[PDB]
């Protein structure tokens, strides 16, 4: 059976009988008629809804943490995948792989109706990127979020605040390794690593960048992927954050992201070389410094440069201390937040040092990234 | 009549006759054929367009203020609701309830084609949240926006700049009580209240938070809903703004949001206890300080803490004045903007005090929230 | 042939035969049946997908620069236009008009399947805004982006980083004349002009605004379209940026946007009157100062005010220097970035002067706008 048909122009002056269907041959779609409306009611081709993703509560992430190693997709979630409508009318368990501490996972909704996590960010095992659609993810952290203001534990588990979906997520170039602070903005779970080009800015069990272990030079700002900066100036850390679509924290962000850490406490010892791992000679284990949001080594480990200027000024004369990119006059300090391993009682979620010019470089000054929260 | 049908895989190698319809039984949808294209043209199921909201001018809000107590939805607006397409092809009057000064209203598009406002943010009277879809809202203010630079009046009316829709709105956790400043960012209409957990940060006729009436402690940062902060430090006000997905204003934002206030004028008297209400012993009524955008008590009533540091520094020694969250060194002042009731000619949209450290607390220092503008 | 039909309520308790189609006469749509599901599967009317715009890689712009005067739309792009699905399954050349140095172009996808650029931002020549849909655009710059750190050339060409689409774009009120810096945020290609109300903030070959050529007073802040500010205070430039949904750069943004300029070099001579044109008596042509991202006159031409305070403070007394909008106490300097024509070796992507209060006005202090990056 072939329906009556015509071009869009032919349809424009045509009114079909009530409940008659015609085919618009310019559009290759069905047109429903009501006996009254010239041109009828053309229907949508499926490919105009490709990538549809509809949640019942758009103000919250699509997933709920149900236990340390379990999570569900929320009732009322509708997902287009590979030409099909896949939906969930009740909270539905996400099928999990083996989960490994300090690893990011992608959540896929698949055209067979299943929802599954995988460490692979292209496709989950057994599927392709056509049959499995990446819709979100989470961080499987090396320890719990802080329940109060005494840090967290060392039991690996899903960080509920690290759950993201394609419409509830960091406004950074990659969402991995970040956590949502107070529903307001996202912070890197880990201090910036040296190898951030390969690892992203926030990765577990990597060498921390600082004045004596400078980060790789950004490949968006003249780097070749091998060269590192000459030192740990604010300038270099700010440049690295920009590369990744992030920024250094301001004071309002810092006090929020670090809340839950053990206040007035520092790592001790002589160094903090590695993310999510005890410091060298540390008297407090790394988890003492986990925030409510699961920010790791949030205070008392390494100062983070901040995106705010004020405090002690440099000389009231033009000074060429920018790495060959011009001179500065009466340059205010750039903020440093959180304290470092040698800070004893001075460290905490509001610890702030306003002495250091942006050209300064020290083994206890590094960086943590933040970015805005995006709800679509 | 039952159409020929098959699975998606069966369809993949099938080319129907021109204008033939088949049914894909895996997808439960219609497939239109053109006699040429293998697999044909599958059509979209309605639930893949659930929540569709389409405006002719996406760069502007969906509604127009047509009078003090009247507004319309704009021509060209298409809204999915309860399985139906509801649209407006000409500007269409919004059906209003009784409007009460200082109250926020939700705008609903309903599956019967009507558009109506209500003080209830779940459903309008006579409907449910299934038959009525919340698409936006406005503030019915206690007085007019400023026409020039002499404040506003006390005639309750819709604030045109407070109109928001689900794709043109504050990037804060709740849009209520905010206004759009110069099309650029949103500001709280009201100074922060003590009871912000129950009221949100911006509510009419509530007790204003300050150093002598501290805000409720944020329940995202250890609060229980009853306890208040010990004082009115910058730290506490910044924490409260973060709770709500807001921040304190910077200087650029402050001068914009307060433009239209009566400059070089203060409330007078001895206190400003309540939002949108005259101060105690006030020589100027509250409306003298309304901005162009309908920001209430925009200057000359209470200083607002700002999200910027600089000016006078605290001691160049580690100082434990953060409420037990670490120490600060050479701490710059946090900005205070706008002047307060005792400011006489010093107050205004660019009044700025850079003396007070973030630990300071006074009865004339409070806060106002801002956030980014989101157009989707 | 008229299909069986009924209201939505009649459909609710009706289960059609497998592969039967009915018409819902309340919705004017087709309902597909499966012999099992009461109410069947209603299909979407086309107008619920009006404005659909779907890209294969939503993290990148929809277009690729293929040569100095050529560009393509990317494979996998699906566009709703005038009731039709228009798509591209391979990278497809954009049809170009004559291209003129320093001009912004709009890219349209048309209902005949073509994709074309035009200087007209309402419709391309030969089409209307109904048959041609504006989906993005670019800047055809007066010279190349910087390949290293020695500026660019004077060969007019598409600036690849200025490519924007309706889902990958500046979060400013108009996208024209901006470029994406490191994938992170957008900057104005040109310094602010006097006639920004008519031209926008970023336009080629216009008079640059500064203390001796003040910008037009914003019509959102009391301007009439003819009057200019009395001077070039920070306050006035910040107000202008707000008008356009922009802000002045911070230090992190400035060093990023100016990277690629010839460092420690200034224009020379006695003035830089005009955007994208040599300065008066200039010893370096304008293109010496083009950044990697195609920011023109990025350093060494005019200082830009910044959105950051610190450095040298004004008096610790209330001072009425805000243009009649209140007084300031211990007012910190507002940042100035980049150097100016008289800066010799002091200029560069990190040049920063923290001496000038926001009330100061000089012929070598102007402004450049930035804004956030939006990916939808
Ligand atoms: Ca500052
Ligand atoms: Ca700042």
């Amino acid at each position: 059976v072939q329906f009556r048909g015509g071009t869009t122009a032919q349809h424009a002056t045509f009114t079909g009988a009530a409940r008659e269907i015609t085919v618009d041959t310019d559009k290759n779609t069905v047109v429903v008629h009501d006996g009254a409306t010239a041109g009828g009611f053309p229907l949508a081709r499926h490919d105009l809804v490709k990538t549809a993703f509809i949640k019942a509560d758009k103000s919250a992430v699509a997933f709920t943490r149900t236990g340390n190693a379990t999570a569900s997709i929320k009732a009322g979630t509708i997902v287009e995948v590979n030409g099909k409508l896949v939906q969930f009318t009740a909270d539905t368990a996400i099928t999990m792989p083996a989960l490994t501490a300090g690893t990011d996972y992608a959540i896929y909704v698949c055209d067979d109706g299943t929802v599954r996590a995988d460490s692979n960010f292209s496709a989950p095992t057994g599927y392709t990127s056509t049959t499995a659609r990446k819709v979100g993810g989470f961080h499987y952290a090396p320890g719990s979020n802080a329940a109060a203001q005494a840090g967290g534990n060392t039991t690996a588990q899903i960080n509920e605040y690290s759950l993201w979906d394609i419409k509830f997520r960091p406004a950074a170039l990659d969402p991995r390794g970040m956590t949502l602070v107070a529903g307001a903005f996202w912070a890197d779970i880990y201090l910036l690593g040296v190898n951030h080009l390969t690892d992203g800015t926030s990765k577990y069990n990597v060498t921390i960048a600082d004045g004596s272990a400078s980060p790789k030079k950004s490949t968006k700002f003249g780097g070749d992927g091998s060269a590192a900066y000459s030192d740990g100036a604010w300038y270099n850390f700010a440049e690295v954050m920009t590369h990744h679509g992030k920024r250094l924290p301001n004071y309002n962000e810092f006090q929020a992201l670090a809340f839950g850490t053990t206040e007035a406490t520092s790592s001790g010892g002589t160094d903090v070389p590695t993310t999510g791992v005890n410091g060298t000679g540390a008297t407090s284990a790394w988890n003492i410094f986990t925030s409510k949001w699961g920010v790791v080594q949030a205070s008392g480990c390494l100062w983070t440069w901040g995106n705010e200027f004020g405090g002690v000024n440099g000389a009231s004369e033009y000074t060429a201390n920018t790495g060959g990119r011009g001179s500065v006059y009466a340059q205010p300090a750039a903020a440093l937040f959180g304290g470092a391993w040698n800070g004893t009682s001075l460290s905490g979620s509001r610890a702030a040092l306003w002495y250091s010019g942006p050209s300064f470089s020290f083994a206890f000054f590094g960086a943590r990234g933040v970015c805005d929260h995006l709800i679509l």
